[PDB]
């Protein structure tokens, strides 16, 4: 049966079922208002799936000059085209090799760049900005969106979306690793999962996936979606409340100090984008400081919604698409202002 929502997380995280539902903001709201995420399935079923393939990007933007991120060691490759990127997205036997002679995880840094995805992606930009969920917050001149409304005294979003591609983590090391720390944005933001490719060469690699969803403490409601097949897993997600980000930058400071690391008193572990909470750290948090937050598993057609100030971190399974856009609405204004 069709249901409007259902929960996961045990309970603390809601998930809406149908993307263009008129009627969703009356569930939406009172969670949204307390703070958590959201998640949204479907909408990939609403978009043109042609326009979001790999082998699409690297024939139409090929020839565009872009730096990568070795995922392992935080390695910058500089000034490679993007087609050395798009062509091992999913064929491993193509892809940049390191010294060692195994092939790379990359991250494609900041492209397309800055702004300019409206004016390189004009179909693409249509496609996704019609499409998104909650449109009255989330559009650029919806009614609950503050973002064109707010004086200097506030913080405002860039133009948007950003887009977000990079390999999956394979190996038991890479468990351990980030494909985007742990860090906070000011700003609300709705991010898309509009493809996920599951390699073949490599390919066999299903069952490193199923340890990293347990380890990451993904709940059983979460563990049947991967079970028994039917919708693909793209990245794991850890979130955390705004208010317990304070309590993270003491764990950290402690642990910096612990591996020698020589910070003064007051240094933002947060702001430096330098860490993953790996499962050590992940339980000194919930232990120690009395901190739990929200394991997510982001499948293909998924939409996490992330609260201004919430610090939050990306581990990709599998090689994925993400498209992003930034809002601020109401509930969140606060984590904006310049002032007290
Ligand atoms: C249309 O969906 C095809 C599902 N592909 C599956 C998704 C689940 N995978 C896992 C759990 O690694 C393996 C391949
Ligand atoms: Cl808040
Ligand atoms: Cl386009
Ligand atoms: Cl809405
Ligand atoms: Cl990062
Ligand atoms: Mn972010």
């Amino acid at each position: 049966s069709m249901t409007s929502h259902s929960w996961l997380c045990d309970g603390r995280l809601l998930c809406l079922h149908d993307p263009s539902n008129k009627n969703n903001w009356k569930i939406f709201r009172e969670c949204w208002k307390q703070g958590q995420p959201v998640l949204v399935s479907g909408v990939h079923k609403k978009l043109k799936s042609e326009l979001w393939k790999p082998e699409a990007f690297s024939q139409e933007f090929g020839d565009q000059d872009v730096d990568l991120v070795n995922c392992r060691n935080c390695a910058i490759i500089s000034d490679v085209k993007v087609r050395d990127f798009w062509d091992g997205f999913e064929i491993i036997c193509k892809r940049l090799r390191s010294e060692d002679g195994q092939p790379m995880v990359l991250k494609l840094k900041d492209w397309p760049p800055g702004e300019d995805f409206r004016d390189m992606m004009p179909t693409r930009f249509e496609d996704l900005m019609e499409n998104l969920p909650l449109p009255e917050y989330t559009k650029r001149d919806g009614r609950l969106n503050l973002a064109s409304r707010l004086p200097s005294y506030f913080v405002r979003p860039d133009l948007g979306p950003k887009m977000y591609n990079a390999y999956g983590l394979i190996t038991a090391e890479d468990r351990r690793v980030g494909t985007t720390n742990l860090h906070l944005d000011v700003s609300d933001a709705v991010n898309v999962m509009v493809y996920v490719g599951i390699p073949i060469g490599e390919g066999a690699h299903d069952e490193e996936v199923l340890k990293t969803i347990d380890e990451g403490d993904a709940d059983e409601v979460t563990k049947e979606r991967i079970h028994d097949h039917k919708e693909k897993p793209g990245a794991l997600w850890h979130i955390y409340a705004a208010k317990d980000a304070e309590k993270i930058r003491e764990l950290l400071r402690k642990v910096g100090e612990e591996q020698g690391q020589e910070n003064p008193p007051d240094h933002d572990p947060i702001h430096d984008q330098s860490w993953y909470l790996d499962q050590t750290l992940r339980k000194r948090l919930y232990e120690e400081y009395g901190v739990q937050g929200w394991a997510i598993v982001q499948f293909l057609g998924d939409a996490v919604f992330i609260p201004a100030g919430a610090p939050h971190q990306v581990h990709n399974l599998y090689s994925c698409i993400k498209v992003a856009e930034d809002f601020v609405s109401p509930e969140h204004v606060k984590h904006c202002f310049r002032l007290t």
